[PDB]
């Protein structure tokens, strides 16, 4: 009983066991959820997931970035083991422990800036990107809020209006949080179409976003702008050189709070601690979850003291947040990229990956884009011979690549992006053999 | 070491150890965090918190409603343990797993009503009250929302809206989610200073209701009306017979999604399964989280399968939600619960605690009223001979509770509610005990 690092079909893919719980599934769990890939795991470990049919499929995507140490990371299993005896909740709003405050510790620690800081903790990313809205609002005392034009940042009413994309995430949902404003953001293989200029300089891209929100809401309205270091769902956009940076001067000369989600970019995932660290970018405030606790949900918001302190007692919390359970995974998890060099391996991967997807893109022009950083990388498809998103070429090749026992996602605003998220555990030879199987699939 | 189920002080509250672990939390974690009582938990279980001095503190509060089976439950150490092993997450959304499933049955199975029912899993309760809105949105195709003056849902944009008590969970925070009613809610102790009839008659506390929200709203533009059976935070406030039951007729009538809340009052807390099972009410749709997973962040929306069928795939999810080590842990909360007469246990302890209040009561008039079902009751205490609310008697009252080893919480919108709310595991003696520092503080 130790799971086996090479892929292995038994069955087709979704299997009969598979094929068994989903119709359990389909009784049970409402229509509104929609599963990828219908295959129910049983175990996963390394770069593996294991089938209810005992088939091993390669991990490309890591529960969208969450699982970035590897699933069930042994210094996470004993952590909760330990944990999961002693006690496993008090409400820390009731009877605090110190598992709450260690990881707020670290946070701090670990986290862009060397000042004075903050953390608080919740349970999920879309009540992370909540509590800096409510944070920015407490300290500026001021209401309106920017988000970009490919933003994604979760699914409750405020962070629903924070997301660019109305299907599937917003459609039907409304109304929405008022005082939500969009700017454009920095995407350089489409922004070169129109101007070579913009496309590589990230500061020009930041006059044209600060430009509209002078005319459209002005600084002394506005709480915050909010953005993704790299752009997630809406298609791993990494911005031009001088983007970040530009915004974050910007709202210092002007009283405006700058938000870092670093959702789906923090912890070890592109090759830095945390994606702010390629530039240097010091945001006012950093959200976090995802990858932070090896899959448990915990979440933060970690930040300057004099803004995180600003709301009264007792304005932020809730029940779970902060689990003493998950808190000891996150410990566990922090440890595990420091000791175990997971920066670095970020960046062997990204060597790998990038250099296979180059070499394709030369040869395929149906490679529009190559993108990303460390363990985010993605190629957006195209027409050949044009800039034409091709969505369909994209689903193709993942129903393609699952049949095959490869677990990989899409995304992209417009629907024809390939991402990889491996676990940073999983062997050069199983993601080489990955990407094996998209280059074959491509080529006949 | 086995957890001594006896009440011991070996320091003054808080202790050394508790104040040189607090300074740590000053200096790490946010200011709008606050903290009832700053003992540091090392240890928990049966009706007993361990802290870092070594003290034994009678557990009143069950960390708000959640450790109702007992902190560290051995069934769910036990599937915690296993699982962790397995795998930590995956995404449901991404490959799904029997886990998510198995809850998604049981919930179907043991909440109220009998046809086709379906669920969806989340992490807080926060995140199920504004799933349930999005689904009664997307069902109804209407927009607005009906909450009561005694309400508390969360603390995200939407759930703050439709929360009542400025202080602490909206000041500074908005402006809010659009669409957002108010209205008046049976409050017997209350409701009976002005009309005998109100009071007693639920179905004409419904009318009441019913009036404004036609008058203001109109069923028409409606698309929910979500109420708490016992209202929380607001004050454990059981309605008048008749008032549930008159709401549901009316949705029923006008097609309006009728909601239970029963992120507090579900699983066993009340001496039945759900609250709404004592007037044998029928929600479309029901939201749960708190005692659902003994500790672990996880929430749900349960309601008619067409109902919750309305949002297009992929409209509701989540990354972390139904995790599968809180899934495993939802299974053996529920195994507990019927396997070791929980909801038998939690009608002993109504017994044995309104005897004693009601006997306090007929001796001393500043308990304005005794109210609460099951293991969650309440004393609400107020200026003797009249009904004045008495915040300072409930602080001071508290405060002493705290100081000789008794976690009790307050609630109340005016501050003036003393809340019980121990572990089903609590022993009689524990229990009584507990009453009788709480009686000893009152006399003299
Ligand atoms: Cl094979
Ligand atoms: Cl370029
Ligand atoms: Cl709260
Ligand atoms: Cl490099
Ligand atoms: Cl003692
Ligand atoms: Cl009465
Ligand atoms: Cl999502
Ligand atoms: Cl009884
Ligand atoms: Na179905
Ligand atoms: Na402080």
């Amino acid at each position: 009983a130790s799971l086996d690092q090479s892929r292995l079909l038994v069955t087709e893919i979704p299997g009969p066991a598979s094929l068994e719980l989903n119709k359990r599934r389909a009784a049970a769990v409402s229509g509104g959820v929609g599963v990828t890939l219908p295959v129910f795991v049983v175990r996963a470990g390394g770069g593996i997931v294991e089938d209810a049919d005992g088939n091993r499929l390669i991990d490309l995507g890591s529960g969208i970035a969450v699982t970035t140490i590897g699933n069930s990371a042994p210094r996470v299993v004993d952590a909760v083991r330990d944990q999961v005896e002693q006690f496993t909740h008090t409400c820390f709003m009731v009877t605090p422990y110190e598992q709450y405050v260690a990881v707020a510790e670290q946070l701090n620690r670990i986290t862009p800036g060397s000042g004075e800081k903050r953390t608080v903790l919740f349970n999920s990313g879309a009540e992370a990107v909540e509590n800096s809205i409510k944070v920015a609002r407490a300290h500026t005392r001021k209401q309106a809020v920017v988000a970009f034009d490919y933003a994604y940042h979760g699914r409750t009413n405020l962070t629903m209006a924070l997301t660019a994309k109305s299907m599937p995430y917003k459609s039907g949902f409304g109304p929405f949080a008022p005082e939500i404003y969009r700017a454009p953001v920095s995407y350089p293989y489409r922004d070169n179409l129109l101007d070579k200029d913009i496309a590589t300089d990230g500061e020009l891209a930041a006059e044209r976003a600060i430009n509209l929100i002078d005319k459209q809401i002005g600084a002394a309205n506005l709480a915050a702008v909010i953005i993704e270091p790299i752009a997630g769902e809406g298609g791993f956009i990494v911005p031009a050189d001088g983007f970040l940076p530009a915004l974050q001067r910007w709202c210092r000369d002007n009283d405006v709070v700058f938000i870092a989600d670093e959702v789906q970019t923090g912890f070890a995932r592109t090759g830095a601690m945390f994606a702010c660290d390629h530039e240097n970018v010091e945001p006012d405030l950093i959200v976090t979850a995802k990858g932070i606790a090896d899959g448990f949900p915990l979440s933060a918001v970690t930040g300057r003291a004099e803004i995180m302190d600003a709301p009264h007692t007792s304005g932020l919390g809730g029940t779970f947040g902060g689990n003493p359970v998950a808190c000891a995974a996150a410990l566990a998890t922090i440890e595990t990229i420091e000791r175990d060099g997971m920066v670095e391996r970020a960046r062997q991967i990204e060597r790998l990956v990038m250099d296979r997807l180059l070499r394709l893109q030369a040869a395929d022009d149906r490679l529009g884009d190559v993108r990303g950083r460390g363990a985010m990388i993605a190629m957006e498809l195209v027409k050949s011979g044009t800039a034409e998103p091709d969505a369909a070429l994209t689903q193709k090749l993942a129903a393609a690549a699952h049949a095959a026992g490869v677990i990989v996602l899409t995304c992209g605003m417009f629907g024809n992006v390939i991402r990889l998220l491996p676990p940073l555990t999983i062997s050069d030879e199983l993601l080489s053999e990955g990407l094996d199987i998209l280059c074959q699939i491509l080529a006949d």
